[PDB]
């Protein structure tokens, strides 16, 4: 009746995360000024560049160059011997306004409730009651190790850490009536940037002791459960330099680790009418408003839409045999009390607040009460 | 007990795929003279701009200024007109060495089938006994949609198409037993880049009658089907120009539309070493040997690895309740008859032959019986 699954995190300085964090701080520079502000903005990665590509429709003036360097800095990479700094790197710009042919087909002479899909696509949001946060505990245990990483950088304690970091989490589950329970942590991994001084055995003791010992629960740990710290022997090259990055290709990290779906669009540097964000961030407060409701213990709620058309073209719901009411029932109930248009998600969620930065790292759900966090109470 | 269902596919135009396309073939170009070549080539696309950025040590001498406008005069964009010219069009080129700090510890003085997974990772294969190809109708019909899109271009039959195309199938299904049964289809939805002289009936028109009428069933449309075809009006910009395109921004259209699950690595541009490709390809090859071996109608298959490591860190399978056997059976079957380390996969999949540009359109999986889609005839 077990079974394993495996979820991994990245930190802030990971490289593709660096380019979300990037991206999503420039948004967020939009919105300061533009609430309105159309933002596509694609951030690349590598050794000493950060070049942003995209497009962008606002009466905002963002000084990118101080936009950019900020972001690097705050993620921690200030010097060379990290192997990138902010005070030194390039930053080019290859941003142009929003097609003329989207814009009209969009939100152009459209009241806002009624603004049409900026993009077609599917969207998936998903809960489980398996941790309170009513996400995967693969995940969350996956982050966590990351954050600690990092703080640990930043309080100085492990000095020879950099902030590049990779952690992937196993854990040995029992199948309870379509539920999941987690019962032991199989395998642990954690990869991190390090200095040119710090031995091995320096770091693979810290690790365990100061990293996985602080974060993971002792009683999810015995014995034969396996330790990979540092399995490649040697990460001094990190960062953009070991390994480029780009935003949007940590949509699973961003997300629920392997577990639910995904349907494929990124998240960071786009505003809300592009739904790949907007609405999976209303599928996922659909999904933990079913569960913190009561009427579910772990469920995936599907969307769709069509560039320029308001409504959802699809919603779907499963429950994995874990709610006495069918999925047909549960989809009325979502229906009864969920308004899916883009332009009113941006009301319900609040969406032309600058905070997408805070998303960019550590993912976007389970975490800081954001409004998709905060369960809607349903009438049913 | 229907539910809704839909994927989306884009074309051989869509700028993300152009850059997936490019990727490969720089992959490609440099296995046909080093079949050990190390590649993990990033492509970024704007107006006017391919960009490269990644790393690769190669004993290969590659000219690629020609293979990137080789891929883009194949995809058809060669014309200022269409918003694109391989002719004229910059390349740029921010390709480095392989970290040697990856090197020595996935690869160098290794044994091939001992070498260490790339990078550490999870990746998911998945099969469903719906199509004869045993992949999902509504990726598999999306997917039809823009290579017939392609087909018409190319032939002249529709001249005022451009390369840039996006699609997406809503299917209505039935729950048998944990499989599932295509009825009808709910909706679809047609975008492609189109000239400036051609209105918006006759290329709704033509999209009804010689697109989606040559590739969808007529037994699956109705009087009830939606249509949403050109749904923003005017899309005379595309490609580049229109929205930015990166590497590895497709991956579930390259994968299962949805369906099953991803673990969010991307494929285009890496060699085998990298497991989020080569894993992947194999789990396809588990899950498809397990339905088409008549163990399971339907499975979702996870593995994972840690850098350095060779064997998988963890394997699941789950049948959805299509299979009389149990899910600890067959991983017990998978496990007797598959070995997922890197350097065995290369071999039993000829993952070291330069087919991947092939691969980078279209989807990976359910085409053109490719190593991973012909079933290994299981012992148990
Ligand atoms: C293997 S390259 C992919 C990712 O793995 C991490 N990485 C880079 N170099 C190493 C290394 N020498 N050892 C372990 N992980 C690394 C970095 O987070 C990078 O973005
Ligand atoms: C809306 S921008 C995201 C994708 O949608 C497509 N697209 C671009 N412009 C338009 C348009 N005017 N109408 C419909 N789809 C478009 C292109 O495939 C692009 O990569
Ligand atoms: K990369
Ligand atoms: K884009
Ligand atoms: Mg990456
Ligand atoms: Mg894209
Ligand atoms: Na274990
Ligand atoms: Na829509
Ligand atoms: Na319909
Ligand atoms: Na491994």
């Amino acid at each position: 009746g077990t079974f394993l699954f495996t979820s991994e995190s990245v930190g802030e300085g990971h490289p593709d995360k660096i380019c979300d964090q990037i991206s999503d701080a420039v948004l967020d520079a939009h919105l300061q000024q533009d609430p309105d502000a159309k933002v596509a903005c694609e951030t690349v990665a590598k050794t000493g560049m950060i070049l942003l590509a995209g497009e962008i429709t606002s009466r905002a003036a963002v000084d990118y160059q101080k936009v950019v360097r900020e972001a690097v800095k705050h993620i921690g990479y200030d010097d060379s011997s990290k192997g990138f700094d902010y005070k030194t790197c390039n930053v080019l710009v290859a941003l142009e306004q929003q097609s003329p042919d989207i814009a009209q087909g969009v939100h152009l002479d459209r009241n806002e409730e009624d603004i049409g899909a900026g993009d077609q696509g599917l969207m998936f949001g998903y809960a489980t009651d398996e941790t309170e946060e009513c996400m995967p505990l693969t995940i969350v245990l996956a982050h966590k190790l990351n954050a600690k990483l990092a703080e640990l950088r930043r309080n100085g304690t492990l000095p020879w850490l950099r902030p590049d970091s990779k952690t992937q989490v196993t854990v040995q589950y029992m199948q309870d009536r379509g539920a999941v329970l987690p019962i032991r942590v199989h395998t642990i991994v954690i990869s991190v940037q390090h200095d040119e001084e710090v031995c091995l055995d320096e770091m693979r003791d810290a690790l365990k002791e100061k990293v996985i010992k602080a974060v993971v629960p002792a009683k999810y740990l015995d014995e034969d459960t396996i330790y990979h710290l540092q399995p490649s022997g040697r990460f001094v090259i990190g960062g953009p330099q070991g390994d480029a990055g780009l935003t949007g290709r940590k949509i699973i990290v961003d997300t629920y680790g392997g577990w639910g779906a995904h349907g494929g669009g990124a998240f960071s540097g786009k505003d809300y009418t592009k739904v790949d964000r907007s609405a999976a961030y209303a599928a996922r407060w659909v999904a933990k408003s079913l569960v913190k409701g009561g009427l579910c213990r772990r469920v995936l709620v599907q969307v769709s839409y069509a560039i320029g058309v308001s409504h959802p073209l699809s919603i779907s719901i499963f429950h994995y045999g874990t709610s006495q009411k069918s999925e047909r029932e549960l989809l009325e109930i979502v229906k009864k009390n969920f308004d899916l248009r883009p332009g009113v998600i941006v009301r319900d969620l609040d969406l032309k607040k600058p905070i997408y930065q805070r998303t960019a790292a550590y993912g976007h759900f389970g975490r800081d009460s954001f409004p998709w966090e905060v369960p809607k109470k349903l009438k049913y």
